[PDB]
């Protein structure tokens, strides 16, 4: 049986987002009081904002969108209030200069995943990020962050889009993975690309609690390379390079700006706190692989740096293949590579030339999607957060970020880990924790993720006790999917302006609309 409109037509392409599903889903709204099952911790005061890719017209510019990429589709965020028990939702669009162009024109004018030459010529010269990777609050501000622009910001409650690089930063670019320092409170990071498309420029800097940039440098990279994400340790911020690099000339002939290269190693550069010179820079190198996401770095009891990542023996981003013939034959025939959970020994003591040594494997499983306890972010942290494919309970052969069905909570001090399992039929999305209070131990409280029924065409939050981390305490059930999107993160209402007054929804008048005369009830009758 197929439904007879079934086979009319579409016009839209296939858009999918990183876990592979490629359904549209693109509203933006609200539920008031969304349903619960079980007991919601009075102990969450706070938000869990969520952000995804879901482009917002169908991206037909550039090839007719064949060559949309997973990461590319236009930001929303989803907010998720729990205070006192209760819990709300709101979804809405980031109002990016990209989603108002399109959304005025109804259609589509942006090419290619950071690739101008394929734009529509009235908006090559526009910023181009789609604000759709991470978030952040920081100094009173709630930001949606995208690699290859500023971030946008957003009012926190209503989600209305207020502005462009809040911070006023003179990169043209920020990570999307800045990192809030524990000791200091600053907002530490950094800016690739930073002079424009396929620059070597990178912008290091540490705004602080008060939202004044307090620190910077300028510096290179040794190649104009994928630097995705980084580790915050007391004396350093270390930028992570993914082995892809940029050709304007490839752009031009209205390829990909992206090209995994087999010959390039992973290369960490470590940026000493506050430095003064680019001078006190250094480049160091392992080997060829794909290191996604740290967890977090500290630095050891012999001033080593540690950091613990994802690493996936291979391309994780097929759909930006390499540039040469050869090496385009070995990511075909490799496939899906290995993957696990990893960690790394940078000792500054010792000469940067030198290979570093290999990691150690700290999971033998896929991994990804790793966060800490914040509490602990640029000093010495033990509990991981971790997505993972849960041992013989997977498809290993499913690229790393779509067969991610549960969650571990790694403990380094005590050298153990526990696992929840999403459900069959289901996968789970990045965790985020919150602790139990203020002065809890580490990673003891609360571990909340986006949950897809598979089976049921519907999204949930799942809440976990780290009591018992293989058990739900609760989960928020929307009446809907959504989008399986990147990272979210949990955002204390003691750290969001008015989070005592305003809710995500607000409350409709007190007054009566009618007059008492109307009512069918009369006292005396
Ligand atoms: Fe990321």
């Amino acid at each position: 049986y197929v439904h007879p409109t079934d086979i009319l037509p579409s016009g839209w392409p296939t858009a999918t987002d990183l876990s592979g599903g490629a359904q549209p889903r693109r509203f933006e709204g609200t539920i008031f009081d969304v349903m619960t099952r079980g007991t919601i911790p009075k102990e969450l005061h706070g938000t869990f904002y969520r952000i995804m890719p879901d482009y917002a017209q169908p991206p037909t510019y550039y090839k007719g969108g064949e060559l949309n990429a997973p990461i590319d589709g236009d930001g929303t965020v989803a907010a998720f209030r729990f205070k006192d028990g209760k819990v709300d939702y709101r979804q809405r669009f980031v109002e990016t200069d990209r989603f108002k162009v399109e959304r005025r024109a109804r259609k589509s004018m942006y090419g290619l995943y950071r690739n101008p030459y394929t734009h529509h010529p009235c908006v090559r010269q526009t910023v181009e990020s789609t604000a759709n990777t991470n978030v952040v609050m920081h100094a009173g501000r709630f930001l949606a962050m995208k690699e290859n622009g500023n971030a946008y910001e957003m009012d926190p409650h209503t989600l209305k889009t207020l502005g462009y690089n809040p911070f006023n930063l003179p990169s043209k670019t920020m990570t999307a993975h800045p990192k809030q320092c524990s000791v200091t409170g600053n907002l530490v990071g950094f800016g690739y690309e930073a002079k424009g498309l396929a620059t070597k420029d990178v912008y290091y800097f540490e705004v602080d609690p008060s939202g004044k940039v307090v620190r910077d440098l300028w510096l290179e990279a040794p190649w104009c390379a994928f630097i995705h994400d980084c580790a915050l340790t007391p004396n350093y911020l270390v930028l992570m390079l993914w082995p892809f690099e940029a050709n304007l000339e490839r752009m031009k002939a209205g390829g990909h700006h992206w090209a995994y290269d087999y010959t390039k190693p992973i290369t960490w550069i470590t940026i000493p706190r506050g430095a003064k010179s680019k001078d006190e820079v250094k480049y160091w190198h392992w080997k060829n692989g794909m290191p996604i996401h740290t967890a977090s770095g500290f630095e050891d009891e012999q001033g080593r740096i540690i950091i613990d990542s994802s690493l996936v023996h291979g391309n994780a981003f097929p759909f930006f293949p390499p540039d040469s013939d050869e090496q385009k034959k070995k990511q075909e025939a490799d496939g899906t590579p290995k993957a696990q959970f990893v960690r790394w020994t940078i000792d500054p003591r010792k000469d940067n030339n030198e290979q570093l040594p290999d990691p150690e494997v700290i999971l033998d499983t896929p991994s990804e999607f790793p966060q800490i306890d914040n509490r602990f972010m640029g000093v010495e942290y033990s509990s991981a957060f971790i997505n993972v494919f849960v041992p013989d309970r997977s498809d290993g052969n499913k690229n790393v970020f779509q067969g991610l069905n549960g969650l571990a909570h790694y403990k380094r001090k005590e050298g153990t880990t526990e696992w929840y399992y999403a459900g069959d039929n289901c996968l789970i999305q990045e965790p985020v924790f919150s602790p139990r209070s203020k002065d809890a131990p580490e990673g003891d409280g609360f571990v909340l993720a986006i949950v897809d029924r598979l089976d049921l065409n519907r999204s949930e939050v799942v809440v976990i006790d780290t009591r018992d981390f293989t058990k739900a305490v609760a989960a928020v059930q929307l009446p809907f999917a959504i989008r399986s999107g990147i990272h979210g993160q949990w955002i204390p209402g003691e750290v969001t302006p008015d989070f005592e007054t305003k809710g995500l929804v607000d409350l409709p008048k007190e007054e009566h609309w009618a007059p008492l005369s109307q009512s069918p009830y009369d006292p005396d009758a």
